[PDB]
RNA sequence: CUUUA
């Protein structure tokens, strides 16, 4: 017999949790996932106004240890790519909330000597599907616009987590204005085609 | 009851 441990248990300190139910908010989920150790939750619209409750019904957890996401993903339901947990929320008898952690392989990529970057040479990309792979994201922008230098999924250095969507940066101001030249960029690479919404990058 | 700058 053989095993693949210590090579399939790596994970990020961030995990998406889908289907967050109505009514209840940050406190009830900080009590639902607590059975796997202490946790916290955040979203891009979060504020210190103590208003709570995300825009509709999805949120993202932050963790302190990389083994806590392992117990909450190994002691729950699965569906060939996502998982479910129970929370008995006030909208129904129960809300199967989903889980989907971030993986350590394509968080970022570069295709040049990592030249200096500026907010005047970077584009944001949103409306994306779940997979993207920063390697192929940069290669495609290089076949339709060129001048690419860096690509990856949007992240924050103070909370050490992704914010979904993505960004791309160029070593030329000409390739930058060519990438935000239309709301829908071309993602063709031969026998392949994708489309996504763009805007000037901002933070 | 299925994802955000």
């Amino acid at each position: 017999s053989h095993q693949n441990g210590e090579r399939v248990e790596r994970y990020s300190r961030k995990v998406f949790v889908g289907g967050l139910p109505p009514d209840i908010d940050e406190d009830e989920i900080t009590a639902s996932f607590r059975r796997f150790g202490p946790l916290i939750v955040d979203w891009p619209h979060k504020a210190e106004s103590k208003s709570y409750f995300p825009p509709k019904g999805y949120a993202f957890l932050l963790f302190q240890d990389e083994s806590s996401v392992q117990a909450l993903i190994d002691a729950c339901i699965e569906e060939d790519g996502k998982l479910y947990l129970c929370v008995s929320s006030p909208t129904i008898k129960d809300k199967p909330v989903q889980i989907r952690p971030w993986n350590l392989s394509d968080s970022d990529f570069v295709m040049d000597g990592s030249q200096p970057l500026d907010p005047r040479k970077t584009i944001f990309v949103g409306g994306v599907p779940r997979p993207l792979r920063a390697v192929e994201l940069a290669m495609i922008m290089d076949r339709l616009y060129g001048g690419v230098c860096y690509a990856g999924i949007d992240t924050d250095p103070e909370l050490k987590y992704p914010k979904g969507a993505g960004r791309v940066a160029f070593s030329n101001q000409q390739s930058y204005i060519a990438a935000i030249s239309a709301r829908f960029v071309q993602l063709q690479h031969g026998e392949i085609d994708k489309r996504v919404e763009v805007k000037p990058y901002v933070l």
